[PDB]
């Protein structure tokens, strides 16, 4: 059960995330929980664990700029951090909220939903199911969703690398800066787009 | 003159690069020459030394991959360079071959050549002219050339934005490794975009 993990059942949580998340978002949680169990089914991962890391990636996706600057201090994270906003913070940062809320210790529940933006140069298989999980959940309609998904059916390394390597073509078409994790994750997966 | 930086005349060099370049890479260099003229005129750089360093930009073009290797060894360069290519070598590795047969020692004409291809978080004007002349020169059809020209007759900055965000959004559309010297390059530019 989630309570092996957090301070609460799966019922209470999704209660105390309602009135934290619109709607929406909420809805789209419950479809990263949902993919999560898929993925990791498929490729070897704890079920329990990706769910709830699945459920739990964009808890604090609606945490003030203050909030965030607040935890960065007092976590004394990397200093860096400040001079980015709420997609890097959300996971970067977000875990330390999550787990203050929810008695989160889980190392690899932690290190997922920390990483599920941005990725990593190494990424545990939990990692890559949550990074995936969360670009292909149900609820996604986004032009080439449908390619994510088959590459997601057929192999967690190259559904990474595809993502990522989608996403910075896109942060470059829009004209938005590009976290230098990103750049890790993309150069050490983007070979697997030969695959 | 281009004696007053080299060991030859500009005749004596264009000679020399006709036998180390094919046919359509002198006829872009002569391109980039002129190109790095006219913004060197409009943007208030040495219109010598841009004229100069544009002709000379792509002289490396044509070294085989041993050369290069060799060159990062005998000159010993950041190790990480051997995991890159000639896209990367050609400017930031060439430069030393271009010192070792023409005695180019001018640092300004140096570094606007080594950076040529990936740029760099701080840029020189000269470094930013060089870098946009290549992308612009008379015989470039690639599409949105245009743009990028109409915006260089406007602002040197924000054309060097133009580039590398293109640039970066081709690499991840075409699924390369983006070298991290030119993700230093689009974070530090890419807000020009708002210009
Ligand atoms: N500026 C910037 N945004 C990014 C980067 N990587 C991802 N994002 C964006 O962050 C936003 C949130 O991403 P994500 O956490 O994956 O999905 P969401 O929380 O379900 O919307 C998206 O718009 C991504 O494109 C980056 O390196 N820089
Ligand atoms: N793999 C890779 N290629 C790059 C990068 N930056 C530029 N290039 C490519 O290097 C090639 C040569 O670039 P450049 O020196 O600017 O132009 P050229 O020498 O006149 O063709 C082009 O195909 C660029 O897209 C990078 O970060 N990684
Ligand atoms: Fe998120
Ligand atoms: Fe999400
Ligand atoms: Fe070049
Ligand atoms: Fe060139
Ligand atoms: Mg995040
Ligand atoms: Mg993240
Ligand atoms: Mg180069
Ligand atoms: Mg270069």
């Amino acid at each position: 059960s989630y309570q092996d993990y957090i301070n609460c059942s799966r019922e209470a949580l999704l209660e105390k995330m309602a009135e934290l998340l619109p709607e929406k978002r909420l809805t789209h949680c419950l479809g990263v929980e949902r993919a999560a169990m898929e993925l990791a089914q498929r490729f070897g991962v704890d079920v329990e664990k990706a769910s709830l890391a699945g459920l739990l990636h964009d808890y604090a996706k609606k945490l003030s700029d203050q909030e965030f600057l607040v935890l960065i201090d007092r976590y004394q994270l990397d200093p860096d951090l400040k001079n980015w906003g709420n997609n890097v913070w959300h996971g970067m940062v977000g875990i330390y909220k999550i787990q203050e809320d929810l008695d989160l210790h889980d190392s690899e529940i932690l290190r997922a939903i920390e990483i599920h933006t941005v990725g990593a140069g190494q990424m545990t298989d939990l990692d890559k199911v949550i990074y995936v999980a969360d670009y292909i959940e149900h609820n996604r309609a986004f032009p080439g969703v449908d390619v994510a998904r088959e590459i997601a059916s057929l192999s967690l390394n190259k559904a990474v690398a595809y993502e990522t390597a989608r996403t910075v073509e896109y942060l470059a078409h829009q004209g938005f800066p590009i976290y230098p994790q990103t750049l890790e994750t993309y150069n050490a997966f983007v070979h697997y787009l030969k695959e």
